[PDB]
């Protein structure tokens, strides 16, 4: 199985399996076709969504791409290919993460030229346009730096609604759009509606996404999928949650939508789950209106059990932990987040995509129905089969022995860590009475990850694993403790640039632990950094003393939080977790840029087949891999894209 597809840009595109979908019942197999129709007939929304041009621009690419007849190994055309690429990677012309337009690599005669050379039935044209008139609106908006420069904007000065290339609004200004939903919004509501969730705001008025209304071409297709979902529903509770979404789109109603949402976290039991919908709303700059996304999944029973077996036994870690007894909870019950295992994505979880979904987002649903949380376990293993033998580890680990032993258990003893940091590490230990939680001030989310990561490190070691049958023998827990102290002492500054500190929690945290353990164990070089031809290595030469420290600074900072020592916490972070050694960072960085690893990730999709009889009764449903990026985005952009070129 190749995790890998292809690399250009900033992007490599890899894939990921689903495990156990030959497992699931014929009926199962069948509600997961369904769902998963559902979500790919969205696609052409999030374009829209991020960007009135998008669709016309994709278009028009599109069939210059797939009819050219000219020079295919000409630098034009390689440089047209990978902006349509990195078009259909961003859903639009502005980088996924920077949200920055790209620049296009070729020049306007060259694409006027294939413009023209392309047959004008296959363009996207309006009633009575012509390619030239096609050209004359878009060129400009793909040539000039000037126009539509972010597709949200977060700068002052500014209207961002005028300023963000999103087509969230439309002749409309940014205090005309916050005024709108200032004087919606009732603050006695204490059930209120998502004002805004659905809807382009136009001028003053909501144009709202439903069957019958705006972008009503997609909706109508994922309407049908969903009915045909309904039919094969695995039971009543999950059949309601179906029939309650399919409502929202066709009335558009936001009531309904939070209906949906509390149905939605009552259907708790069922193997089979989805997202689809106008979720998050991190691409509007007024953080009002939602992108589109969708996801169907199904529970992964073994990855659930495990997790589970680490939160049944919250209280013997409690109990055992090296903090000190004051600190510790009497009675704690740990929470297990589920796992899940992607069937599809689609939308703005497509191609770049997310690990965990922690949903509803109406904080009163959450308060007073509750919310669903997960993890998608097989996104996670792509990430890291498809880093195997990538040439990272291979240039930075220490010898031979370190490598192979992490090839073999760093994979399974990182998840490990993350599952004892995220379900039992926060949940540990108690705050003194009449401690401040806020007590650490700046300081506190990088102790409070610290102090998580810490729990999570200490115990990924702990015989009791082996017992518990989390992890094969004694040694494997290692990889982790290897790869965690060469990331945080070193290897995590490719993220750095050139002159900087570390900044965010995370990194400082993992610095802030690394560095802690080098120093305290420096007398009995339980940690060094040795170089050879002018290359660091981090070199850890005594596991067992590295257990003991990691113990004594979960200690510390147990310490730290649950007496609300600021003092500590300061001394702490900025002795250990802010400053970079310029010599190392270049270092490092000149390595790791040999390497050519792409900084982005995203994903393709599988392919699924439904079989049927004479008679249309469903026989089997198979799933296939063999699609490249290429190819599935085309298919795509032929088989799953209703929406009209211009959405006005
Ligand atoms: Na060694
Ligand atoms: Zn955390």
């Amino acid at each position: 199985f190749d995790y890998t597809v292809e690399q250009f840009a900033d992007l490599q595109i890899l894939r990921y399996k689903v495990p156990e979908f030959e497992t699931l019942t014929l009926k199962q197999k069948e509600l997961v076709y369904y769902l998963t129709q559902a979500a790919l007939e969205g696609r052409d929304i999030l374009f829209d969504q991020n960007g009135k041009y998008n669709l016309r621009i994709r278009r028009m690419l599109e069939a210059v791409y797939t009819n050219y007849k000219g020079d295919k190994s000409a630098p034009d055309f390689k440089n047209m290919e990978v902006y349509l690429k990195r078009v259909w990677f961003s859903n639009g012309i502005h980088h996924h993460y920077g949200m920055e337009k790209f620049v296009p690599g070729f020049s306007q005669d060259f694409l006027k030229q294939a413009v023209l050379g392309t047959d004008a039935q296959l363009l996207p044209l309006s009633e009575g346009q012509t390619a030239e008139q096609l050209s004359d609106e878009l060129f400009p908006v793909m040539f000039d730096p000037a126009i539509l420069a972010k597709r949200v904007n977060q700068a002052d000065g500014e209207d961002l609604v005028l300023t963000s290339a999103s087509n969230y609004y439309d002749g409309v200004t940014q205090q005309e759009a916050e005024s709108f939903y200032g004087a919606m919004k009732d603050p006695k509501d204490e059930t209120p509606v998502s004002y805004g969730l659905n809807s382009r705001l136009v001028k003053i008025q909501e144009k709202v996404w439903k069957v019958g209304g705006l972008y009503t071409q997609a909706i109508e297709k994922i309407v049908y999928w969903l009915k045909k979902a309904e039919t094969v529903a695995e039971n009543d509770a999950q059949k309601a949650v179906i029939s309650k979404l399919i409502q929202f789109y066709e009335t558009g109603s936001l009531k309904d939508f939070d209906e949906y949402a509390i149905l939605w976290v009552k259907d708790l039991d069922s193997r089979i789950d989805f997202v689809n919908g106008f979720t998050e709303s991190y691409g509007d700059p007024l953080g009002v209106k939602a992108s589109w996304e969708s996801l169907v999944n199904f529970k992964d029973l073994d990855a659930t059990h495990r997790t589970e077996i680490i939160s049944s036994n919250a209280q013997w870690f409690e109990d055992h932990s090296p903090v000190d007894k004051s600190f510790k909870k009497e009675k704690v019950k740990g929470v297990s987040a589920k796992v899940i295992t992607a069937a599809i994505l689609a939308g703005d979880l497509y191609p770049a995509t997310a690990i965990g979904i922690n949903l509803p987002n109406a904080n009163w649903i959450r308060a007073h129905h509750g919310s669903k949380s997960v993890t998608i376990g097989n996104i996670t293993d792509a990430y890291n089969k498809a880093a195997h033998g990538n040439g990272f580890n291979e240039e930075f680990v220490s010898n031979d022995e370190e490598r192979q032993r992490i090839d073999q258990y760093g994979d399974l003893t990182g998840e490990l860590h993350t599952d004892l940091h995220e379900s039992l590490g926060h949940g540990s230990g108690k705050l003194l009475p009449g401690v401040d939680p806020d007590a650490l001030k700046a300081y506190g989310s990088t102790i409070e990850e610290a102090r998580a990561d810490l729990f999570g490190l200490y115990y990924v070691a702990d015989p009791k694993l082996v017992e518990l049958k989390l992890v094969p023998d004694a040694e494997a827990y290692k990889a982790e403790y290897y790869t965690f102290l060469m990331n945080g002492l070193m290897t995590q500054l490719v993220r750095i640039e050139p002159g900087n500190n570390i900044e965010e929690a995370h990194m400082r945290n993992r610095q802030l632990i690394a560095r802690w353990v080098f120093e305290k164990g420096a007398p009995d070089k339980v940690v060094e950094m040795v170089k050879k031809d002018g290359k660091t290595y981090v070199v850890v030469n005594d596991y067992e003393k590295v257990r003991q420290l990691f113990g004594e600074l979960l200690a510390e900072i147990q310490r730290i939080k649950s007496t609300g020592d600021f003092e500590g916490a300061r001394t702490l972070v900025e002795n250990y977790a802010v400053k970079v050694d310029p010599a190392l960072h270049a270092e490092v960085l000149a390595r790791y840029k040999k390497l050519n690893l792409a900084p982005y990730k995203g994903f393709i999709n599988p392919v699924y087949e439904l079989v049927t009889d004479k008679d249309g009764n469903i026989t089997d449903v198979t799933v296939s891999y063999n699609e490249d990026y290429v190819e599935q985005m085309l298919r795509y952009s032929k088989d799953y894209s209703p929406l009209p070129s211009v959405n006005n």
